[PDB]
């Protein structure tokens, strides 16, 4: 009964760490700072990743366990208002970090970028703690921060006219519609991409490896005829054989140059998407109860005041839902535009490289 | 058997059709004519084919079956001396294609092309002439191992030593090439299946995927995507086109490489028997010493076998000279072709991607 907690609380409580929301050139949005700071992670007694925020140049170390602590806290606090991606995972008991730390740096960056997650006490303390006590004390301030769940909305304050159930309801279904559809759209590119990946690093190269060796085999036999005029052709035929091997290799190592990234971007968004279900659920559920406000007023189970607060608070929720989406779409555009451009360039360079490798081999052949 | 029949034949009578062999600067070889011709096979009441020998404009029409008859006859007559390549919408076109090449090989062979059977097959004015030539060829008892009797090498007789090693060599080369061609033919067919099956479907699947996404991206109601989502949908189509390219590519190159290696597989399938024939000959010529001491053959009889098996060798080396020279020209040609088409293929993909890339604004 948390949704009823925020919708019916006493609320004599005024937020300290107020989270602003405004209406930019188009739709409600978060108040983005003007000092965006990222944070490096690397330099691997257990595994202790070193976080180096490019903002104070004061390092801090954390073991994976700590990250889960951070994610969990973030999830519990802003989880019902903002999509909190999922941390990677420890493959086996030991390549590993290469695909792990990689996804960890990303996770950190995303968090860092978010105009709200970053300015959060809990995120700060995680990055800015001086000693064992300072850390332990902070690592307990959060765990006890009752300002979480649906309650997070109360700390938010939008500077715009209050919304109404009609429009509010549209945005919710609107959002749930787009996200669900995307998760499918993304889920598919992933499927296909993973298959193509298997082929490009699997059988495809073998085929070229095969042809390349077959050619050379022929050439060598051709050279065992003692006929006048073999040197020219045989050599050309051989180098060609080798060229295909080079090509096979070039093919096997190609996915990691491009497909990989397209694939990563999608996994990352597949994650964000995997969060909206529970977010919308909360919004829908909230909207429903508000609808039951009138019937609750007539039955005298709540006063007209209680109803006002319910609307005012559910209306706030809408603003946050949109403020976040604006953040979501904003990044989507930039990210997909970048990775796909990147994927395309790399491809071009790839095929161009093969073409030339052939031209050379070609020009090695005689004319008869 | 017929081997002994030839090596120890009576003889004393030179044949009518004579096939000369001379040793030029690069070993023995057939006598190539001054003006080599060719033949045309096209223009399709059962199915037939019109053969127009560029030599002297005057076509004749034959039904595939007639060709089969020709293959047989050729094989029976020059088979133990010369490799006879094998015979074969898609069907009638390939068969017509394969028949053209087949016909050309024959026409460009110094011995075959000038043979009575081959000639008459090309120029018969009516059923009478035809059925006649057909009966004469079928009864041309100058075939098999006897064919060598019609050959006259203009050079010193060879020795059982060189003849042998020369023969072995030929078996070792042909056999190896045969194994080498079979390997190439295998991987080529595999890669063909790939390029025409899965691979294309993958790009196809990716192309669609992109489009589906772009579409969804449009239902965001957000602002600015007009440029982006448009470039995405375009790129997706690009891949869908690329898919088609990949699929229709083999016919443009791989196809030919295969045809070349297929034709030679036939050529190489004929050597087992040819070499077997020669090898068997060398043995009969060996036991001669025994056949003499045992009063089986006269001293003269032996000389005939030696001198005669010398002719065989010359022939072998003459055909080999023919074989190798064309192998070189054929492989170099087809491979260049494969490479050319390959380059065009990849540059085409590169280009189509470059276009899709342009539609994507920077940032």
């Amino acid at each position: 009964p948390g949704t009823e907690q925020y919708l019916l609380a006493k609320q004599l409580a005024k937020p300290k760490e107020k989270i602003p929301i405004i209406v930019g050139d188009y739709g409600p949005m978060w108040v983005y700072p003007t000092s965006t700071f990222d944070c490096v992670v690397a330099d691997p007694s257990y595994i202790e990743y070193q976080l180096t925020p490019t903002n104070t140049n004061r390092s801090v170390n954390h073991r994976y366990k700590h990250f889960d602590w951070l994610y969990e806290r973030l999830l519990v606090k802003f989880g019902s208002a903002i999509p909190i991606p999922s941390l990677p995972d420890k493959q086996v008991t030991g390549e590993f970090i290469k695909m792990r730390m990689e996804r960890l740096q990303a996770w950190m960056t995303r968090m860092c970028r978010h105009p709200v997650i970053s300015e959060s006490e809990v995120f700060q303390q995680f990055l800015n703690f001086r000693d064992e006590k300072e850390w332990k004390t902070g690592k307990r301030k959060a765990e006890r921060d009752e300002l979480a769940g649906v309650m997070i909305f109360s700390t938010m304050e939008p500077e715009a006219p209050d919304l109404d159930l009609v429009e509010i309801e549209q945005k919710c279904e609107a959002v749930g519609k787009f996200t669900k559809a995307m998760d499918d759209g993304v889920k598919e590119l992933l499927t296909v991409g993973q298959e193509h990946w298997k082929r490009c690093t699997g059988p495809l190269p073998k085929e070229y490896q095969k042809i390349g060796k077959a050619l050379q085999s022929l050439a060598t036999v051709f050279s065992s005829s003692g006929y006048q005029g073999e040197t020219d052709l045989n050599d050309a035929i051989t180098e060609a054989g080798k060229t295909y091997e080079e090509i096979a290799s070039l093919v096997a190592e190609q996915p990691k140059k491009d497909l990989h990234f397209l694939m990563e971007c999608n996994h990352e968004y597949k994650g964000f998407l995997g969060c909206f279900p529970d977010i919308i659920g909360t919004h829908k559920g909230a909207i429903e109860k508000v609808k039951e406000s009138d019937k609750l007023v007539a039955t005298s189970k709540i006063t007209l005041q209680d109803k006002q607060n319910m609307v005012k608070r559910v209306s706030i929720m809408s603003y946050a839902l949109q403020a976040e989406m604006n953040h979501f779409h904003s990044n989507r555009i930039y990210d997909y535009n970048s990775v796909i451009r990147l994927y395309l360039e790399q491809q071009v360079q790839f095929y161009e490289t093969i073409a030339e490798k052939l031209r050379q081999a070609l020009s090695r052949f005689p004319v008869m």
